């Protein structure tokens, strides 16, 4: 029976227990770090990735699918990329009883395979921009201490890869990627991450620079939940991607990529969760609304039951047909309300509506959002609940309005406000080594501090911080401008940026 | 430039040529049988699997995702299953530079993985039924004569697996799978296959029996394009799946499964295609309607061009926003009208809308369906094209009429490729000259029938595919081969 307040000290146990109790994943598959996505959990993952796919389509990035297997000669082409990943590669060496003539790696990430094909698809400036993405699984062997969604050896994800005529287009693409992240993470999943330029000594292998969303988790560690990279022209030279420009000069195009995985789901579940279990944003709720008939099955009350059950159906049909909501009806009269409520709250269903004989007589039903619970139940007339208004805007877009929709939207907005407040509370300004360390140890989250360099010699301080408190310098936000005359918290030299330090997953 | 006629003799080449010219897939990925799905092709495959997912969801089959890797120990548990699939296993043997403790197989199909987990998930009758499906790729190493979508080594597919309390529930599940297949194949993709109980000597390895859709391709060979299987209790025993029933008895549940792959897309493209290239059912058309401004860029005619382009945008906006259709505008004036026509013809765009000054002055536009072409173009008032009011619109009507024309023709093709035979000679003669499916009354559905299968393969390289149990045997009907009373009508064909 799941009942555990979700705090810094308890989160790790809370997460493992909720994974099982809500039947999201099954870790008992006998391959370490390869977890079964069970139905209730997979619906959430699929919803997140479908949204990504949909949003990528709107900004001209086309969905494709590559094979899982990458030939060894592809994977070894780019030096810095392969050294970064070679320990992570599963190798296929036989087909049946016979050895393959060329070994095949299961993709740890798809740059080497995709850019080998870009080399063929890109011959002229006419072929650019070339923007694709795929939703698939990748494979990482060396992943240690596996945790569902957060650190696994088979990882469900989406990767976008774009080929650009110029440096400026490449830079502009990064903003397009960030637009999609904000839509997914904040507008839809109601949480926030710290946007950073990753420290240059820990860039994506092969990248010219790497930008990330480091999300504060309830334990106080950060989780890298988006990776958005400018690969420059390095891969284009290695994989011989060349296009003839308008002057018929042969040019190496720029490459960019963006990746999100099951960690996005990890964040949404973890940040919004409470002592009763899950609290799901509407996007990823397999059931937006559970309607529960109450007080049925009484003696010589078969007629009243039919009327109650009849109205429950008319509510369900309106919510499904007119609003597109996912609705369930729990008409199992053997189960007590206590046991039903436990279960639906455990599973994080945003709204329950209770309809019974008495309330039906008064023309009312009870609507209870998941985050605030029974104490702040809403009495809403049944007529109002059935009330749907619609209009068409200038752009011929249908705008539907309804109280249950309003309640879902208000629910989202409360989750968002609470999640953003949590993030904001876990960014702490520090003016010294000691203040950063005490923050990491006592509070967790991100320690923000002015720092003297964004260049490679900053790694010296990354190591001291790691040794002192196991926190690492994650990066800085270039859009945050340092005040003149501010000094570096660590060296005393003039500050050129604010670095962010944290314990990482 | 693509202009290959699509006949029984040219189909194989026609298929290879249009895969490339339409940029559906890319065979130049240098692992044999592992092809890239390019954007235009992937839209199609994705539309088909999303529909399958949606339909399965509507009948209580929930989507899940299992790992790609299956440990060797799991894979070898069911004797006939492993004998059926061992040759086709890619074996993962190293993690980094280090050999793996236990070999991992890339899933050739997921029964052994999934039923190991059913064992853990099933405890009592209240856990049943348990119904799942997944869209993913599987791996079959031994596949030869690879051909995109039809015969590949990495195969994009959907597989559904259900666990049932009774034998009757398992039989009823097969009917649900079949309704979904009919929806996808016929209602949406506008083609037909022959439903058969697969001959018992050629069942799915580990199945009690197999049901299939064998679809007639333009070359006259048949392609197994759906596989729907009753696994009985065999796997449940092997993987220790047990449930406590209402009377607290420990009993084995019944398992069923169903699979569709990239072959569905293959059939749709192949059956509807013509000498101009693809002809796409609306479900898999990345673009339903291409709108083309015509007669623009003339000397001193910039005013009239912006009127034409303005109206072209108004039509696109109405079709996109009000009706939900996928619409593309080709206003690139640097390209010839001939090159545009050829391209959208080749890519199979259901409808072409042409808008020019001349037609704009009469308040009209030209609508050309892809299947019938410019000889049967429609001249439709623009106000009617813009009129939207169940949603009704003349362009939506043209897409529906187009869809119905595709179905009628593909169904007629199927029907013309089923030939009734009353003797061994007629079967051989049908197979050798006409192709398609040879249907004949036959004395048994059981294992002794394989003697005649062997004789037929030796004569003309055709095999007995199976029989449809729904077909009534005419009173007094005799077996075409033995003269004994017929108990079924077998279907024989050359296979892919
Ligand atoms: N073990 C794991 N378990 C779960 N999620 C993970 C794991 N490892 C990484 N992720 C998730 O994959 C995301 C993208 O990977 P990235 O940042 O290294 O960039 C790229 O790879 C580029 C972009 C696509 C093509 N390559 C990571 O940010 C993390 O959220
Ligand atoms: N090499 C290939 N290339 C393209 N498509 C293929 C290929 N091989 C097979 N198919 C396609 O996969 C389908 C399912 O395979 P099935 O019939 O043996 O049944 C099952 O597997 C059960 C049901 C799912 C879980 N197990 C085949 O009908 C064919 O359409």
């Amino acid at each position: 029976t799941f009942s555990l307040t979700k705090t810094r000290d308890t989160f790790a146990d809370w997460f493992d227990a909720i994974m099982d109790a809500a039947e999201l994943v099954d870790r008992r598959y006998p391959v370490k770090g390869c977890v079964v996505f069970r139905p209730y959990g997979f619906f959430m993952e699929n919803a997140i990735m479908r949204l990504c796919e949909e949003e990528y389509a709107k900004v001209g990035i086309s969905q494709i699918l590559f094979p899982t297997v990458i030939p060894e000669s592809f994977l070894k082409k780019e030096s810095d990329h392969i050294k970064g990943f070679e320990a992570e590669c599963f190798w296929v060496e036989k087909g049946g009883l016979q050895p393959l003539e060329e070994r095949l790696a299961l993709r740890p990430t798809s740059e080497t395979a995709i850019y080998s094909m870009f080399s063929k698809w890109v011959r002229s400036y006419k072929d650019l921009p070339l923007k694709i993405h795929q939703t698939c699984t990748i494979f990482r062997h060396e992943t240690k201490n596996t945790k569902p969604l957060i650190r696994v050896r088979e990882i469900h994800w989406n990767e976008a890869h774009c080929c650009h005529a110029t440096a400026e287009d490449a830079v502009s693409q990064l903003s397009d990627y960030w637009k999609v992240i904000d839509t997914i993470f904040s507008d839809e999943l109601c949480f926030k991450g710290q946007k950073l330029r990753r420290v240059c000594w820990d860039r994506f292998p092969g990248a010219d620079y790497s930008e990330v969303s480091d999300v504060v988790m309830p334990c106080g560690r950060v989780l890298q939940t988006a990776g958005i990279h400018n690969l420059g022209q390095r891969f284009s030279s290695t994989f011989d991607i060349l296009y003839a420009n308008k002057a018929n000069e042969s040019v190496h195009p720029y490459l960019t990529c963006a990746g999100i995985s099951t960690r996005v789901l990890a964040c949404a579940l973890s940040i919004h969760g409470d002592s009763g279990g899950l609290v799901l944003p509407p996007l990823i709720a397999p059931i937006h609304v559970v309607i529960i008939p109450i007080g049925c099955g009484k003696k010589n009350n078969q007629e009243s039951d039919q009327q109650v059950l009849g109205k429950v159906n008319e509510i369900a049909d309106t919510l499904k047909s007119k609003l597109g909501l996912r609705v369930s009806i729990d008409d199992d009269f053997s189960k007590s309300m206590g046991d039903k409520l436990y279960y639906y709250e455990l599973k994080g269903v945003p709204l329950r509506i209770e309809v019974g004989q008495r309330d039906l007589a008064n023309g009312q039903c009870i609507v209870v959002p998941r985050d605030v619970g029974k104490d702040q139940k809403r009495v809403i007339p049944i007529t109002e609940v059935m009330k749907v208004s619609s209009h068409t805007t200038e752009n011929h877009e249908l705008v539907v309005k309804n109280v249950i929709k309003d309640e879902l939207d208000a629910y989202k907005a409360r989750l968002k406000e609470k999640a953003f407040a949590f993030h904001n509370s876990m960014v702490t300004n520090c003016k010294s080594f000691d203040e950063i360390v005490a923050c990491i140890e006592n509070k967790g989250g991100l320690a923000r501090f002015p720092f003297y360099t964004t260049e490679a010699d900053g790694e010296v301080w990354d190591k001291k911080l790691k040794d002192a408190c196991s926190a690492e310098i994650r990066g800085h936000n270039p859009d945050e401008n340092v005040l003149p005359g501010e000094v570096c918290a660590l060296s005393g030299k003039p500050a050129v940026c604010y670095m962010y330090c944290a314990k990482s997953y």
